């Protein structure tokens, strides 16, 4: 199910020096999220870093909300993860997407300029509107 | 999108030494729990504690749920995270709501009675009905 | 909310000596995974161990997907998570679910063979389809 996103871009690296955020397939649920960096950030065991993406996005649409997740082979394979483990983006988020990664394993691990680091989910949302009971 | 959600409080000091939580904009995706605690709570790095927060909700409705996540600045910046990661609350769960809190990290954090310490983010769900098969 | 979702069992352990994944209860929001193992595991702490489900699943619909979970009282009690934290499995991923297991607390810990290990949750999902601004 698509969904127009307003996307701004606040560095002239991305496009120039790597891609935009695509979908792999037309069946991928998220978007690979890189790394937008002067020079390679070499993460020790148990440090965290936040790394720009040099992109914002606004939602806008307040039934709608991004995920920000660790990618899979990284995390298991590498111990590279976020370091709020999952990033909640609201409908009105407009500052830059930032990636918190943290290295929960015992390895270094260098995140080069343009890697792929975390992705991201578009999913919906919903406000509770709560009800104040005295026994359920 | 709005959806009605009961909620029963079970500590008298929510509401009375600290809010009942709400979504900070009409645009928020998360709502944030606090601690409800008699006395501040001091973990060190590496330690979980549990961490009630005075509150149950009764969500009902099955095509809904819950997920609690860390905050992303306590994350981020302190290491103080959730010791299960994401926290899944099933529409039947009637119960309290409790925070796992780990620290991650390599710094002592006090959590103090009434801080913001998760966010809790309401879902739609599916429940797969499975179709076996042998090959795809 | 149910949806059909095509399932192969690739190890004839599944159903045979543990059972195939089923919900509690009809207010359930996820699924619990079971290790698929010809001998215990033992995690000592810090350690990962990708344990495979036996199982496949077909979403194929692109407007779902599935998240993985730790399960709560492992986490919380146990220290025993996703090495990936949450993992995301997109509408065409056909291959066997595996289970990144991580001890992220200080006691070792033997998964034994059927063990519930994760849970999974099916969430809709929508693609972005980005709209390039210069200014929101």
């Amino acid at each position: 199910m698509m969904k127009k996103i307003d996307v701004k871009i606040l560095d002239p690296r991305v496009g120039k020096e790597f891609p935009l955020p695509t979908y792999a397939t037309s069946g991928s649920a998220g978007l690979d999220l890189r790394a937008c960096l002067n020079d390679a950030v070499e993460l020790a065991p148990g440090d965290t870093t936040l790394v720009p993406t040099g992109l914002a996005i606004h939602i806008a649409d307040p039934s709608l909300a991004a995920m920000m997740l660790p990618r899979s082979g990284l995390g298991h394979k590498h111990g590279i993860v976020l370091g709020n483990l999952v990033g909640l983006i609201d409908s009105d988020y407009q500052g830059q997407l930032m990636i918190s990664v943290w290295n929960r394993g015992q390895d270094s691990f260098t995140i080069q300029p343009g890697e792929r680091i975390a992705q991201m989910i578009f999913v919906p949302v919903v406000q509770a509107e709560f009800n104040l009971v005295e026994d359920f």
